[PDB]
């Protein structure tokens, strides 16, 4: 028994709720929150900008030091950094950005990073401003992640479509 309240059960290990991931993190303070990162950890908009604003830019400050030492991530890759005021840890995961010409097949590799953590609060990778279809992202998530994932979907109409079309 963990602290996630109001999630609807989709599979043995995947749960879904209509809420902003940033607001879910502030309330729950999970062990791991997943950020929809880019390879530069430049958190300007979307999930990344939203979570970073909630950290008063401390996420960006930590991220810039990480990149200065280690260089960019790979598309499909991840790193673990502080969760600041939102979580114990933030798992920054880079899904392909199809609006930028990146390969959608890399979405499975991105979700595989979740398997290194027993429980995660997460958004739909590669969706939103990354350009992939949310329905597809949920399918890859369910078919790739084996650990316990709590998906927070901000958009009510998208949430309803994801639940109603789920196979
Ligand atoms: C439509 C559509 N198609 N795909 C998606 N969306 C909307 C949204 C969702 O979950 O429904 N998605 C995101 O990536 C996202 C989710 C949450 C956030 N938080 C956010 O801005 N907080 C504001 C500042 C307080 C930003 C971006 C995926």
């Amino acid at each position: 028994v963990n602290s996630f309240s109001g999630y609807l059960k989709l599979t043995d290990n995947v749960y879904i709720k209509n809420a902003d991931i940033v607001e879910e993190a502030k309330k729950v303070k999970p062990t791991v929150v997943v950020n929809a990162a880019n390879v530069y950890l430049k958190h300007g908009g979307g999930v990344a900008g939203a979570l970073n604003k909630a950290t008063n830019n401390a996420m960006q400050v930590e991220s810039d030091d990480y990149i200065a030492t280690n260089g960019p991530l790979k598309v499909g890759g991840s790193c673990v950094l502080s969760g600041h005021n939102l979580a114990k840890h933030c798992l920054h995961v880079v899904g392909p950005n199809v609006n930028k010409g990146e390969d959608i097949q890399l979405l499975k590799s991105a979700y595989e990073n979740f398997n290194q953590h027993e429980v995660l609060l997460a958004p739909l990778l590669s969706a939103g401003i990354f350009g992939a279809d949310p329905i597809h992202s949920l399918r890859v998530c369910v078919d790739t992640v084996r650990t316990n994932v709590y998906l927070a979907v901000f958009d009510k109409n998208l949430y309803d479509k994801l639940v109603s079309s789920f196979l």
